[PDB]
């Protein structure tokens, strides 16, 4: 029953984001995972298998919203084919991915309450994709 809460996330950084933000490193939280420490290489292998598709994603954004009290975020659109493919790859290797109940991919903008904004659908340009410990450090990064 239930699941181990995630201890890592896959992040995606962009050349530019089209919103005011207060966080120091704005990024898409693409997915969350629980990884046993002996399983880091397995996760890295899967990210490398998926590298070209990840970098090819047609990622857009168009609105912001309060995820919860004091967490203001932007949406993304266009990542779900890859998201669910990755869910499947991690599952086949018995790695717990996407086990958070309320998790939906998002770009956190500010840890404060903000009014919603809407802009024209705006294409984001991926600069880096990385694996980072939640409340910890990055352990793997790729570009191109």
């Amino acid at each position: 029953s239930g699941a181990d809460d995630p201890n890592y996330f896959i992040g995606i950084k962009f050349r530019h984001i089209p919103y005011e933000y207060d966080v120091k490193i704005p990024h898409l939280t693409f997915g969350v995972l629980f990884i046993s420490d002996n399983m880091i290489p397995d996760v890295v292998e899967i990210m490398k298998i998926m590298k070209k598709e990840l970098f090819e994603m047609d990622i857009t954004t168009s609105y912001t919203y309060m995820l919860s009290d004091g967490i203001y975020v932007a949406n993304v659109s266009g990542v779900l084919a890859t998201y669910f493919k990755m869910y499947n790859l991690f599952y086949k290797s018995q790695i717990t991915f996407g086990q958070s109940r309320m998790f939906i991919p998002h770009i956190t903008l500010s840890f404060s309450n903000n009014k919603t904004v809407r802009i024209e659908s705006t294409r984001l340009k991926i600069s880096s994709i990385y694996l980072r410990k939640i409340k910890g450090d990055t352990v793997f990064d790729m570009s191109e």
